[PDB]
DNA sequence: AGGGCGCCTATAAAAGGGGGTGGGGGCGCGTTCGTCCTCAGTCGCGATCGAACACTCGAGCCGAGCAGACG
């Protein structure tokens, strides 16, 4: 860590074979992919509103632009359309 | 024991029935040939349904442009 080194011994190590997947990874540009993209952004926006101390709760746009910098700001504008002014 | 007698022999002919033997015919008859015939297997559909592929449309997401207000 930042403060120093720490040492443990280990005695047990597992080898994991070939995985049998139980969850389907979406494809690129899929409907499930884009749904997750906007849902994740919406959850981050709600949790930034919960963390806000001023009443009424207020956030800044460039916090979201620091978190999601590949997003066009139009997508963020629409996620803020419903729930913020 | 031996002379005379009986017999078989060759010869003709008839008469009639009986018996023996060989051949032919009958007939039935047994053997051989013809004919039916159905089941089993193959295949050929072709009946049916299920699965795949193609097409259309609807919805969702992203980007861009315009409007409004602050600086």
């Amino acid at each position: 860590t930042r403060q120093g080194y720490y040492i443990r011994e280990l005695v047990d190590i597992f080898v994991v074979g070939q995985q049998c997947p139980l969850f389907e990874v979406p494809g690129p540009n899929s409907k499930r992919a884009n749904t997750h993209i906007r849902d994740f952004l919406q959850v981050f926006i709600y949790r930034l509103f919960w963390k806000s101390k001023d009443r009424p709760r207020r956030i800044r746009m460039e916090d979201i632009k620091k978190a999601f910098p590949s997003h066009s700001e139009s997508s963020i504008r629409k996620r803020l359309k419903l729930c913020a002014d």
